[PDB]
């Protein structure tokens, strides 16, 4: 018995190549509480990423935002790496 977790990937405003931004993975409907956020470039994990606090709501599902600030450059893929429940799941940013 579980919730799969609602998941986005967006950057906090539109992508120029060059100009720095910021890079947000979200999860929200979720439960068990148990899960991993990774961003990905490329595949390879980007470090020194910042995690939010746990939220709890009130039908018992949680929310979880991973983010970093970055710089989008061209030929680059940014995607979050979501693990809940024992499965993973991949996730692109799409616009």
């Amino acid at each position: 018995a579980t919730s799969s977790p609602n998941v986005q990937v967006y950057t906090y405003k539109l992508i120029k190549e060059g100009e720095s931004n910021v890079l947000l993975c979200h999860a929200k409907d979720f439960s068990p509480p148990n899960i991993k956020l990774e961003l990905l470039e490329n595949g390879r994990i980007i470090p020194n990423t910042t995690q939010s606090d746990l939220s709890f709501e009130s039908d018992w599902s949680f929310k979880l935002t991973r983010y970093v600030e970055f710089t989008p450059q061209s030929g680059y893929k940014y995607s979050c790496m979501v693990t809940h429940n024992g499965d993973s799941k991949e996730i692109q940013l799409d616009r």
